[PDB]
């Protein structure tokens, strides 16, 4: 075991930006000894760290984080292996794994011309600007913007909800030795999310200790079509029309809207109980007088929250805290992106502008972490194991299948054998895998 070294550690992967907008500015690499004097002079220093972020009187005006690709980093001459093959080959060659095609990215993303990722979050798009505005003058032509993709924190009372209207970056691993762990939250050694750091089992490289690879990937929702699916496929029951879709929705997601997990109110939302992070996370799935193996009566097997954090689905502690699948760990820091869903959209049930969430995880696999989760556990129709029927179906939310609809078990309280077909909702544009270095060697070796 080794300290962590959290001044040492960029701020959005263990605590976020948290700010109202954000900008993702990917970038290309002219001139790259020019490009280094100024990653030195004027990003090393800027470049917000986890200490400064912990810390609500330290909060910068304008927070930034900065990620380099493989080619980005062949770019600054850095010829090292950073111990993750899924990196090196970048994303647009996982696509594959994910049972989805580079045919729909963004054209930006379907290559390797990407060298970076620029993080700006800052309350208000013009000083995100303006600091573009000095990273383009002093940089100058050693920089150059292939794509950009903004994004803010949702207005009114849906800030902190997603584009579907959930909840969202309510549970995350906690960081032994760094959080104080919440009633329910798995607890994991640093060396999940950070490279190098506690129990990594791949050696880095020296000056890559403290960083986390980072998986961006930009993820339309459909949510006109979203709401009018719950609204079709309803259960029959007691409330209003729109109660009984909000229902089916929280078996979808595995918590009401509210963040409400749907394993401890099963029928109906407790907006209370997802507002307290004491209490929306201190669950397991276990209930003591039901067959794990069988019962989806408080959270259905392929529910989106059960497939990528199982809990005791992978053994561990029936009793809360489930520790199981620690490895399996990521750290979320995404947001928001597009335009809300206008009167004409929502009064046709139909997608016109793309919207959705610019999602970002961290972890220190990649074969680990995103990929897993997807590949394994979501797009595996067969996940989790040892359940009856064996055939879960596929996470309703983030399931694959190269663009058919996805065949989802479990959903119906009435009959957990009833299966339904159900549409991507959610349709991959694509992303990258970015290396997050600690700060040091940011006016350290990417810079000699
Ligand atoms: C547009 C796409 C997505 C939407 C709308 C979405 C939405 C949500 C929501 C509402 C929650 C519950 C609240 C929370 O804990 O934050 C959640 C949790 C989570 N999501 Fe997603 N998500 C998306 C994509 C993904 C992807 C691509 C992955 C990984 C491959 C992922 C992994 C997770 C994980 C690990 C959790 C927490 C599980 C737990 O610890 O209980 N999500 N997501």
């Amino acid at each position: 075991a080794t300290s962590l070294n959290t001044i040492d550690i960029q701020g959005d992967i263990l605590v976020g930006m948290h700010k109202q907008k954000q900008l993702f500015y990917f970038f290309a690499i002219n001139d790259p000894a020019t490009f280094k004097t100024h990653l030195a002079s004027d990003i090393a220093p800027v470049v917000a760290s986890v200490t400064q972020l912990s810390n609500v009187a330290t909060q910068p005006l304008v927070a930034l984080n900065i990620a380099f690709s493989n080619t980005g980093l062949l770019a600054l001459g850095v010829t090292d292996n950073l111990g993750d093959s899924l990196f090196a080959n970048g994303q647009a060659k996982d696509a594959t794994s994910f049972k989805e095609s580079t045919s729909s990215w963004v054209p930006q993303f379907a290559g390797t011309g990407i060298h970076g990722v620029i993080i700006l979050a800052s309350d208000t798009t013009d000083l995100i600007d303006q600091q573009v505005a000095s990273i383009e003058s002093t940089f100058g032509s050693s920089i150059s913007k292939l794509y950009s993709l903004s994004a803010s924190i949702r207005p009114g009372n849906e800030a902190g909800h997603e584009m579907f209207g959930f909840l969202n970056g309510i549970a995350q691993p906690a960081i032994n030795g760094f959080n104080t762990p919440l009633p329910g939250q798995n607890i994991v050694d640093a060396g999940v999310i950070i490279t190098g750091a506690t129990n990594d089992p791949i050696t880095r490289p020296s000056w890559a200790v403290g960083g986390s690879f980072l998986a961006f990937r930009q993820l339309e929702q459909l949510v006109p079509e979203f709401n009018k699916y719950l609204l079709d496929n309803a259960p029959a029951g007691s409330g209003s029309l729109q109660a009984r879709a909000d229902l089916l929705g929280a078996r979808m997601v595995g918590r009401w809207k509210s963040g409400a997990p749907i394993d401890l109110t099963p029928t109906a939302d407790d907006p209370a109980l997802g507002a307290d992070a004491q209490r929306n996370n201190n669950f397991t799935y276990s209930h003591a007088g039901f067959d794990l193996g069988s019962d989806q009566s408080h959270c259905p097997f392929s529910a989106h929250i059960r497939k990528t954090r199982p809990r005791a689905d992978l053994g561990g502690s029936l009793t809360p805290p489930n520790l199981s699948a620690g490895a399996n760990s990521i750290m979320r820091s995404g947001i928001p992106y597009g335009p809300e869903v206008t009167s004409a959209e929502s009064a046709s049930n139909t997608t016109t502008q793309e919207r959705g969430l610019a999602f970002v995880a961290y972890q220190a696999q990649l074969s680990q972490g995103f990929h897993f989760l997807q590949q394994t556990w979501a797009d595996n129709a067969n996940f989790p194991p040892g359940k009856t029927p064996a055939t879960v179906g596929l996470d309703p939310i983030i399931g694959q299948n190269n663009g058919q609809p996805r065949v989802v078990n479990g959903l119906l309280p009435s009959n957990s054998s009833a299966s339904l077909s159900i549409p991507q909702f959610v349709v991959s544009h694509g992303g990258e895998y970015f290396f997050s270095p600690p700060i040091s060697a940011i006016g350290g070796r990417l810079s000699a």
